[PDB]
């Protein structure tokens, strides 16, 4: 099993699964083994009628479209559209927020309010919004509005794009027509000029999706924002991760999917249910999270991490998980069909996203605590039929120290220098006791043994004094596997990390490091980095891409992860991907992704499978951007 | 070659491209045989990095997608992320439209400007805008914000839908959620909902599909609404069409494409530079349409149509045409490489639509007559250069009336009965002179004999006394098969059919009758064809469902034509399309889209590859729509 996950506690639930005959993940993979070529290289289009066409990456015939598209028209069109997707996942999670903040500050929506006034009022300022003499929730109204506005056309460009990044990052990327006009506006042009016999030059189809990546971008940054505003800017945490934070004995409820819209409801509301769980004989409402909406109610709340992303179907296979909420992303839609063996109740939320053979509950933001409870009230009414059914929970976790927000961070670093916060990181970097920033991001792949490449690439950074900081199912990797754990700073880090995260978390009253790995939250929440970057960038006067930092998308798999690996390359970073993407199927294309692109913007990407050989090339390129800045490495 | 193309001026130009070892689009089609059958039968999904994935029509596995997505949920998938594609290219260029009118009256653009303020001051009242004592130019303003407005979420939903179909129609969309709520907003939802682990129910995957069709029904109706504004609202015209209307002594220029806002200037400035042509030895500037553009610029100036959609590259074997001048959609890009072998001067004119090897000009509204003499002078500089060579124009065209806007049909019908129009139509439905309407749409496909089910079933019909009307490139289609000209109604009129087109033409002073088919315009002007059918249905008080109306997208190829076929079922009509749409992998989605869809809008499919029985089929439909109205049939 260690060949499909090197998570210990999936590793025992796939035992449990094979021995049941549930089918998971994997063997539908196998199943599927040997995938397509031609899809795997991008060699095949289907963008109208008279395809399929597909093209050999070697050989003879065929070797064009039936319209005439080449190979670099025919992947550069698959890749746009795969940006187009992703930029509409997180950017409608955004939209759904500012609507949700909308009606929380008219009247409409009580169960919902303006938790962080701070940042409100911040978030204003830098979009240009008054605050002198304004009440909150006319602030906020005025907040929402802008954040709607950034979806269409209109006198400004995305401001969630053009007041996040410094003025000469702008500028570059001004000059070369990547700033977006709207969000929606750019997904729906993606859309039409990757259509049959519209946009056919590699060059400008890429260029259109650089465009539509800091449209992505744009979505990301306001979730965070909103999220925030309306639930609470995260600060430091201490949970659990993995299987083992499930309870035999309590009503568990998995949280999953993406918007905290529900999930933080959620949380409220089961503690004020626990009477009416301890009388149908639980302990309480257990609330667990699986991907990024979990992420959020850990950074947050503390809430335990139960899963991510490849795996998620495990924690039914426990049989202790009463239910299963659900919003939308990254749900394996096989939760529907692997409820009726483990007796979980799966639950949909969302009027877009529904499942064949899930029960749905509206939910909808005036009836948010009556929906909880509705919802809550089948988990357990599921709990109590599994009175004496044995349950298998394998008894391993991990210790989790979490919740760095930029805000966060900041304040931490300003226990060592109060009014210039930034510097003694700039500090170390410059005496190499810090020799760059790494953040891991994205999605786990059933293609990649489950955070193998997550696990190799960070303890090569980490030993080689790398600042590592994480998100999404990346930072589930790390948290699950102890990367969250100071305890383990000493094993994993190198001296001049280990002396800079002692010296933090000394100063922050801990008597202890920093974890080896900041959690930095959810999949919107790679804005937070980007906010952290763009400080550093402003501090330092140079731009982003001269700063030693770099991404690691080590595992993608959703298009959302191909839509901000795309940013961070179209901001500046060298962006290292650790699954295939659609693109080798066309040389130019891929020369463009992973060198001439630096012409543009300074970023690349690094296309690199072997997860040694990854650390290695992104240990180069932050020794380069080292070498830039007159710096030693 | 009849195999290829019943079209014979397309045969010679293939035989001379075979003898040249010129590579046609039919020579690229053979060359992908055998097609892929998972993605022929939509049982592909590269939705995220774990794919591709290809689920088995039958035998063993695979069975399901990796993250369990079923044959059902990836056959639905698949087709809406088609609609939306199709919306954001009907709909692009409604934008376009709407930010031309915006400059044109702002004083920006002045080669622009309102040509019919008739049509202005309707659409306004549609739409809910006060002309009472307002300039022209501020109606038009508020008529420009309003197009814009209705891509993005507000306070009323898409005017372009609920003000042009009747109350009934739209009470019954709504009820079932379908109203569209911005058209980038549908857009973008169908490529979140459609994303990996979203939504997984293929009747809530196609309602929303159904509802972003409506958002494609929105950008065509808008599109010809501002086009007639800025340009003029089409009235009958006389021209000809097919190759033949191209001449050797002059500077031939093809106008490629879908919107006129270039092509309408071309066609002026064209005049313009007569002797700056003359000067060079050409006779005149020869200004031909191919494609929607050209049927832009055929119903309202009556310029020639050279050709459509699949022969496209034909025009160019005859060594000919001197630039072939483009915006966007449905232009093969196999013109840059065949430019090279034939002399042509192909030019690209969007900043998102451009081709490799070919010449690229900037295009803007505010230079368009400076842009339009710079391509025209390319054009000449072209014709000079095969001063002495020999070209092959085949000697064949045929005559074509056309320009039947819904507004000169009204005026057409009002000669027999001037206070109220449509009773006449009506009057000869009842009676039995006029069977049904039939709509034909849509493009040629290279998987099908070129034109050969539009001519089949159109005669199949017309013999039954059927009501044609046609767009895009089905009328192209028709009209290079004589079924435009007047002189052939005798031959392929049925008794009832004849009669009435005769007396519709000598009563508007034509000695003799209206042409066999109605041309209707360009494929956005499919809106046209919805204005007259809801028009008759206020008339008669009862919703499109139940009027002995249809449509066939006989030849479909484009994702436009999906999007298009999807909102004609939507509004309530039998909609036959005649080639395979990606769905026969999914029974349960097949039988939505051409069964249990009539219990949700009344429209259905009719998947029907077979003209002859596509014919009969469509017969049956317009049969059962007289029952139910109490007609004999
Ligand atoms: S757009 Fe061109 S390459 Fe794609 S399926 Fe259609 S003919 Fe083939
Ligand atoms: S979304 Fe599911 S079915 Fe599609 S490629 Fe990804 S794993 Fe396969
Ligand atoms: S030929 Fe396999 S992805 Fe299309
Ligand atoms: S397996 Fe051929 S279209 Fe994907
Ligand atoms: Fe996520
Ligand atoms: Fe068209």
């Amino acid at each position: 099993q260690n060949l499909k996950s090197t998570d210990r506690a999936v590793q025992q639930m796939l035992d449990k699964a094979k021995r049941e005959g549930i089918q998971t993940v994997w063997d539908r993979y196998e199943a599927m083994k040997p995938q397509c070529g031609f899809g795997e290289t991008g060699l095949c289009c289907r963008h109208c009628l008279q395809g399929p066409c597909r093209i050999n990456p070697f050989g003879d015939e065929p070797k064009v479209g039936i319209c005439g598209a080449t190979a670099e028209v025919i992947v550069a069109r698959g890749l746009d559209r795969s940006i187009a997707a992703g930029a509409a996942g997180h950017s409608g999670h955004a939209k759904h927020l500012a609507h949700t903040l909308k009606k929380a500050v008219q009247g409409k929506a009580a169960s919902y309010m303006i938790k962080d006034r701070t940042k409100l009022h911040s978030i204003a300022k830098r979009l240009g919004i008054p605050t002198e003499g304004q009440k909150d929730e006319d602030i906020a109204l005025e907040v929402a509005k802008a954040a709607l506005a950034d979806f269409h056309e209109k006198d400004t460009p995305v401001l969630w794009v053009t007041t996040v990044l410094p003025p000469s990052r702008v500028k570059v990327l001004s000059a070369h027509g990547l700033i977006p006009a709207g969000i929606d506006h750019e997904i729906a042009e993606i859309m039409h000029r990757t259509s049959m016999g519209c946009d056919a030059d590699a060059q400008n189809l890429l260029l259109g999706g650089l465009r539509c990546s800091l449209a992505d971008l744009a979505g990301c940054y306001m979730g965070t924002d909103l999220a925030d505003i309306l639930f609470g800017t995260p600060a430091p945490v201490v949970t659990e991760s993995n299987l083992g934070v499930l309870k035999a004995d309590a009503v568990n409820v998995a949280v999953h999917g993406h918007n905290p819209v529900l999930s933080d409801i959620i949380v409220s509301v089961s503690k004020e249910m626990e009477n009416e769980a301890r009388a149908a004989g639980a302990t309480g409402i257990n609330v667990v999270g699986i991907c990024c909406t979990g992420n959020e109610v850990l950074m947050r709340h503390g809430i335990p991490a139960c899963t991510h992303s490849v795996s998620q179907e495990m924690a039914m296979i426990t049989g202790a998980l009463d239910a299963m909420i659900l919003d939308y992303q990254c749900i394996q839609p096989s939760v529907a069909t692997i409820a009726e063996c483990t007796g979980t109740t799966v639950i949909t939320t969302m009027e877009m996203s529904k499942i064949t053979g899930a029960t749905h509950v509206n939910f909808a933001e005036e009836a948010a605590v009556e929906n909880a409870k509705q919802i809550l009230r089948l988990a357990i009414d599921t709990f109590k039929r599994r009175k004496g059914k044995p349950v298998e929970i394998p008894n391993i976790k991990t210790k989790v120290v979490a919740g760095f927000s930029t805000e966060a961070i900041i304040n931490a670093l300003s226990k060592l220098n109060a009014n210039d916060p930034l510097k003694p990181l700039i500090d170390n970097v410059v005496n190499g006791n810090i020799r760059g920033v790494c953040l891991f991001a994205g999605c786990n792949n059933v293609k990649v043994p489950q955070d193998q490449n997550f696990t190799t690439i960070a303890r090569k950074l980490l030993k080689q004094n790398v600042l590592v900081v994480a998100t999404g199912c990346g930072a589930g990797a790390l948290m699950r596997h102890g990367f969250m754990d100071p305890a383990n700073v000493d094993e994993l880090c190198g001296d001049g990390l280990k002396a800079v995260l002692t010296a933090i978390g000394e100063a922050n009253g801990l008597g202890g490091p920093l974890p080896p790995v900041l959690h930095m939250g959810s999949c919107v929440d790679n804005s937070r980095a980007v906010a952290l970057v763009a400080a550093l960038a402003n501090r330092l006067g140079v731009d982003l891409d001269r700063l030693p930092v770099v991404a690691s998308a080590a595992e993608a798999m959703h298009e959302k992860a191909v839509a901000t690996g795309t940013w961070a390359v179209t901001i500046g970073l060298p962006t290292h991907i650790g699954v295939l993407p659609p693109i080798t199927g066309s040389l130019p294309v891929t020369q463009i992704l992973t060198s001439s692109v630096k012409d543009i913007t300074g970023g690349y990407f690094i296309v690199e499978l072997d997860p040694e050989t990854a650390a290695d090339k992104l240990l180069a390129a932050i020794n380069e951007r080292r070498a830039g800045l007159g710096l030693p490495w």
